[PDB]
């Protein structure tokens, strides 16, 4: 589990999304496994905006901060996981790392701020759902 607080947004994993997230809809996104709601109060991140391929992300099944290199957000094939079948992901990064269903949601950062949130993982790989591209994030 995890989320990304930017202004009067909350942005999470799409497969995770509650009942709340949905009634208070912004923008979703299946092939990114993202969406985005409204919240009450300001949110405390910062979004990165650069093209940083280093920086360190949070396993929640290791309580640990891991520091990694990974890809520029791509078209990428993902393997069948518990909440989504095989399938193509959109503005996916990889790195070497552990992941496992529940760490998504925990957050890759760079020096610019929060570049995006875990989404994949398998085959020693963390995949991470890029949000640096929605500029939008930052205004109104
Ligand atoms: O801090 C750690 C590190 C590894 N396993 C467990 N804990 C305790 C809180 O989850
Ligand atoms: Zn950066």
């Amino acid at each position: 589990s995890g989320a990304i607080y930017v202004g009067n947004y909350r942005v999470v994993n799409r497969h995770l999304a509650t009942h709340n997230d949905w009634a208070n809809l912004v923008w979703e996104d299946s092939s990114r496994d993202l969406l985005v709601s409204s919240t009450t109060a300001q949110g405390c991140d910062t979004i990165a905006r650069c093209d940083c391929q280093t920086g360190v992300y949070y396993c929640s099944s290791r309580r640990k901060h891991y520091p990694v290199s990974f890809s520029k957000p791509s078209l990428i094939f993902v393997e069948a996981s518990e909440y989504y079948p095989a399938r193509y992901q959109s503005h996916l990064m990889l790195a070497v790392g552990h992941s496992e269903p529940g760490d998504c949601g925990g957050i890759l950062r760079c020096q610019h701020g929060v570049v995006g949130i875990v989404s994949t993982g398998g085959n020693g790989l963390v995949g991470f759902a890029d949000v640096r591209d929605l500029l939008w994030l930052d205004e109104e």
